[PDB]
């Protein structure tokens, strides 16, 4: 058995709850969410217990310090594919975080809310804005500038992408 | 978007947390309850705008709370509760609840919630308090408490039944986006 | 009506949260756990009213920021250990005994033997013959209870709801009949 921290971090309502919630129940939230999911693990794959770690806001002002104790093994950044705002603090914010708190420790790049990005509301409500969602390759090259070992993409409402998040966390740590 | 920190205080055993279940989730919980039910919050429209209303139960008194769930981060409307069929949670109401939102979170509004509403003209609740000498706490009461600490509503609820418990959240968010 | 504060303590991965969400739930969990299941209470009569609350732990007291085994004052403690890991049942007499007698002096013990369900598993027999293992018996489990002079053994599992409910009265009674 080899047990791997996993830690969820991204701005304020970005979708980091749901994702774990719909991974690790498979049902999505009501309009009340939890704003920090309690810590849930599994035995998955081969010997490996997987420990999840939803946060709050940044580490530094967090009494809790997910990101720090105990120590992390992998982080997955989030950012909404429909808040380009979110995606530039990857950037400015998150990596700079993860560096920081976590150093030499692999990081996945998470765009969330895939199933919005085609969503015509959405999309003209970002339109109104002069704004568009964010793009696989816009992502593919913000994960290679900070040097994170997966880009994906996925939707905790409907469950696209969701399961291989996960599983490459887990890969990311055993299969470094 | 405004956030709203909305905090639940009052004696053990008023029905906080069942309050909290019955709200955010539609379902009264079973034989066993959370003490604390944790940190939830909801998106909504109120009269033309978004906002996100954040839900915190508490424990005891929050000078020993750990946590402190009143002071941080800053709180915008404290609901007290009472149970209408508890005259000693009542009179905590003055002696205990309001110093306390008075002194962690000076200049905003209190909303004053009578909880238990399904039992207070009865099961025969009424009858197992008279054999106390005691008498559930009527309206008009609640009303003059309310009054007393400066609340800016008065409030009746079930969490059983959910009789009044929308109401409760509604002005909640109303008395701070209209103050 | 009388508050009754029970702590549950012991190796990770004994069962212990599981333990808890069987009982309040009368549901095994699925693949995904929680860590440290909340503190939750239920009202209940016996014999002639209790509020047992229910407290689940992470690691060692000392260690623990929330000082659950400590703060406020239990009433109580389950001491559990898994029936098919002799590793956890000699970290009773180790760890978790002079844990509860350390932070909770003078308190009643139950013992508890988890994953009952195993002890008869090939599968889990069989990995355990090949490292030299053989799970823990009644007598055993029995004996360490006098050692530590916990006031019950008893065993039990989550998984299919074996001597569940046993486990929570006892508790009870360990405080109100003492
Ligand atoms: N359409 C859609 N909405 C989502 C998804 N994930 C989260 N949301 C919504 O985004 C908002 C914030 O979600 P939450 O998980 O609480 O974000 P957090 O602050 O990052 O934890 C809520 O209104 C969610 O219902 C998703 O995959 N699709
Ligand atoms: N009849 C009735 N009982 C309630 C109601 N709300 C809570 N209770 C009960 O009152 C007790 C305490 O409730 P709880 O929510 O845990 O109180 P808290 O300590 O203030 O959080 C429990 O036995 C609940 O079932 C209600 O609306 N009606
Ligand atoms: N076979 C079996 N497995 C169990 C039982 N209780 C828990 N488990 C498993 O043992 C592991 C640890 O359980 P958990 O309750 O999280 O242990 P804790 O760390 O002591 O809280 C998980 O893989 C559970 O599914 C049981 O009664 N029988
Ligand atoms: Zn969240
Ligand atoms: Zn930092
Ligand atoms: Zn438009
Ligand atoms: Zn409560
Ligand atoms: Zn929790
Ligand atoms: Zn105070
Ligand atoms: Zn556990
Ligand atoms: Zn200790």
């Amino acid at each position: 058995m080899q047990a791997i921290k996993c830690v969820v971090v991204g701005d304020g309502a970005v979708g980091k709850t749901c994702l774990l919630i719909s991974y690790t129940t498979n049902a999505f939230p009501g309009e009340y969410i939890p704003t920090v999911f309690d810590n849930y693990s599994a035995n998955v794959g081969k010997p490996v217990n997987l420990g999840l770690w939803d946060t709050a806001g940044q580490e530094d002002y967090d009494r809790l310090r997910p990101l720090s104790y105990p120590q992390t093994d992998v982080s997955l950044i989030c950012f909404s594919l429909v808040s380009p705002a979110s995606f530039e603090n990857v950037r400015a914010k998150w990596y700079p975080e993860v560096r920081h708190h976590c150093p030499n420790t692999p990081i996945i790049l998470v765009g969330t809310k895939l199933d919005l990005r085609d969503d015509k509301d959405t999309i003209e409500k970002l339109k109104e804005k002069k704004l568009t969602p964010i793009t696989y390759p816009q992502g593919l090259a913000m994960a290679k500038e900070i040097g994170a070992v997966k880009y994906l993409e996925c939707s905790a409402l409907t469950q696209r992408g969701l399961k291989t998040v996960f599983d490459e966390a887990i890969r990311a740590v055993l299969c470094p």
